[PDB]
DNA sequence: ACGCAGGTCCTGGACGAAGC
DNA sequence: TGCTTCGTCCAGGACCTGCG
């Protein structure tokens, strides 16, 4: 109030041109925090520090039940639900429940029947890119 | 067999919260 | 306060595993 500068990518408003220029980095990547190891860029320095653990192998979030360690606290939180049998994610179509939110999301796709991954060698179609990768290894073994 | 699909956890963008 | 840094959620994906 008032804001006269607009981003031509997401439409967000800004009161000063310097504010728009700083925000525009998220679309172009220019001058974003850049990892010195791999030179990929991230939205802020905290996301870069998280990414640094991919190079060091540091896993600072340890499960006190089994002793395994994880790179992110969210992953530890998801892992703890396995020990406690906590399955809060359920498919609304068939009722199958999961402790992992991605396992639930991946399962629900099967009710659509879509198989968008087609083997370039024989044309066999798969709902999962994983199954296509493993399938192509059979062609490599046959050849 | 091997297609199928669930188990598991790593990676990072999204975005409001907290820091300074 | 306003820009920076953080915590966290969440989506996606890589690799693993057993069933029928
Ligand atoms: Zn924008
Ligand atoms: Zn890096
Ligand atoms: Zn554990
Ligand atoms: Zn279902
Ligand atoms: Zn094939």
């Amino acid at each position: 109030g008032s804001k006269s500068f607009t981003c031509d990518q997401c439409g967000k408003y800004f009161s000063q041109k310097r504010q728009l220029k700083s925000h525009y980095r998220v679309h172009t990547g220019h001058s974003l925090p850049e990892c010195s190891h791999c030179h990929r860029k991230f939205m802020d320095v905290s996301q870069l520090k998280k990414h640094l653990r991919t190079h060091t192998g540091e896993k600072p979030f340890t499960c006190e039940i089994c002793g395994k360690s994880f790179t992110a606290k969210s992953s530890l939180q998801t892992h703890i639900r396995i020990h406690r049998g906590e399955k809060p994610y359920s498919c609304s179509i068939c009722g199958k429940c999961f402790s992992d939110s991605s396992a639930k999301r991946r399962h629900c796709i099967l009710h659509t029947g879509k198989k968008p991954f087609s083997c370039p060698e024989c044309g066999l179609q798969f709902a999962r890119l994983d199954n296509l990768k493993a399938h192509l290894k059979i062609h490599s073994k046959e050849k």
